[PDB]
């Protein structure tokens, strides 16, 4: 007829969630093919004729449907992973963080500025319940990333909290907790069924705290801490990630750092050196073993991704949205 055929996502590509400026409404989604090395920006806007919203935080792909969590627009959009077109949405979310699917019929949505985890039925798009976290307020509340062991979801508590919680999905109740250093940022489960989390500093002039941050290996069966790796005061680490095998752990602390999940010690040498910039998100390809590093670079201008081989040679670098912070494989 007339207009050029719409953009489609063929193949085993990569969504990049760009946070945008908080309060400025300029969050965007990007898509990248590793084979083609072509990035498409603003795919949500261009597909739906509608701005993504305000702090685009995270994403999960589930049977060709992508669940994109817009933290500060109080929403999660279901999109086609082929078309990027909205197929449905979940609204009325305090300030969502991450979504974890127990089943098709039930998922948990963590929140900041709330003491509850929301329970939804993804097939109806409806809230089904709430999970009251102990010793938590609406004023300082924070749930974040999740992993499942058996019948249990574990979840780290970040902004002005110092805990990992343990939830029985049979009852949807918190049944156990573990205190760690302040503001654990992230959580992953390795091939040995050990969780890893890394704290940030707090910040200079926090009313909650400012201490030395730490990486923790934790057994999933027994919920006990096995190691701790303490770093410098004024470090502010973030975004722990695993490779596809779950035997190589990576995190951000000025540089990108890498450690085999086996072995008792933090390597001397990073995976990738500091650049007087703000490395901010991170992922590993489950096909290639390749490492993508999201640079926010000053948090103002258009950000960049940097792609490296498992063995540390630069493959590609490409411009995305403002403050890229998270990835999701298709
Ligand atoms: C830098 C930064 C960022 N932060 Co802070 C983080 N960590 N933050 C910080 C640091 C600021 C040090 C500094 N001034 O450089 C740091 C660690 C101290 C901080 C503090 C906080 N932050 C916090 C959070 C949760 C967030 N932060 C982001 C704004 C989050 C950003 C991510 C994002 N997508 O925006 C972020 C990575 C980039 C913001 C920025 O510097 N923009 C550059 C430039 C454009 O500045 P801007 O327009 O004026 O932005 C200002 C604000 O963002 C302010 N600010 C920073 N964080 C917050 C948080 C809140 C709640 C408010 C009202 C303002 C801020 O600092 C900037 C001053 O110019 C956030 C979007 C990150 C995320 N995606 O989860 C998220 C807020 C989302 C929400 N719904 O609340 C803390 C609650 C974390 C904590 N418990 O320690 C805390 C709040 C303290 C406060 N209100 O003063």
């Amino acid at each position: 007829h007339h207009h050029h055929h719409p953009f489609r996502a063929t193949g085993d590509g990569l969504f990049i969630m760009n946070e945008g400026n908080f309060q400025y409404g300029n969050a965007t989604l990007s898509y990248y093919d590793p084979e083609t090395k072509k990035v498409e920006n603003e795919i949500f806007y261009r597909a739906n004729a509608m701005k993504l919203g305000d702090v685009a935080q995270s994403m999960i792909v589930r049977d060709t449907i992508g669940w994109v969590v817009v933290n500060n627009s109080h929403v999660i959009f279901a999109i086609s992973t082929n078309t990027f077109k909205e197929v449905g949405r979940i609204t009325g979310l305090t300030s969502p963080r991450y979504i974890h699917f127990i089943s098709d019929e039930k998922a948990y949505i963590t929140q900041i500025w709330d003491y509850r985890i929301f329970i939804v039925n993804p097939k109806t798009y409806q809230i089904t319940g709430y999970i009251e976290c102990p010793d938590m307020t609406m004023e300082t509340g924070s749930t974040e990333q999740m992993v499942q062991y058996g019948k249990y979801v574990y979840v780290n508590c970040w902004s002005y909290q110092n805990r990992i919680l343990k939830i029985d999905t049979t009852t949807d109740k918190v049944v156990d907790q573990l205190t760690v250093g302040i503001q654990p940022t992230s959580l992953v489960m390795d091939k040995n069924f050990k969780m890893w989390t890394i704290t940030d500093g707090g910040y200079k002039g926090s009313p909650y705290g400012y201490e030395e941050p730490s990486l923790y290996r934790i057994d999933a069966e027994t919920f006990k801490i096995e190691k701790q790796f303490k770093f410098q005061l004024g470090d502010a680490p973030s975004e722990v990630q695993l490779n596809g095998a779950g035997d190589e752990l990576y995190w951000i602390n000025k540089d990108i750092w890498r450690m085999s999940v086996d072995e008792e010690r933090v390597p001397v040498r990073p995976f990738l050196k500091y650049r007087d910039t703000k490395y901010y998100g991170l992922t590993v390809s489950p096909k290639n073993g390749d490492v993508y590093v999201a640079d926010a670079i000053d948090y103002q201008q258009q950000g960049m991704i940097y792609r490296y081989t498992e063995d540390g040679e630069l493959v590609d670098e490409f411009y995305v949205g403002i403050i890229p912070g998270a990835f999701c494989w298709k």
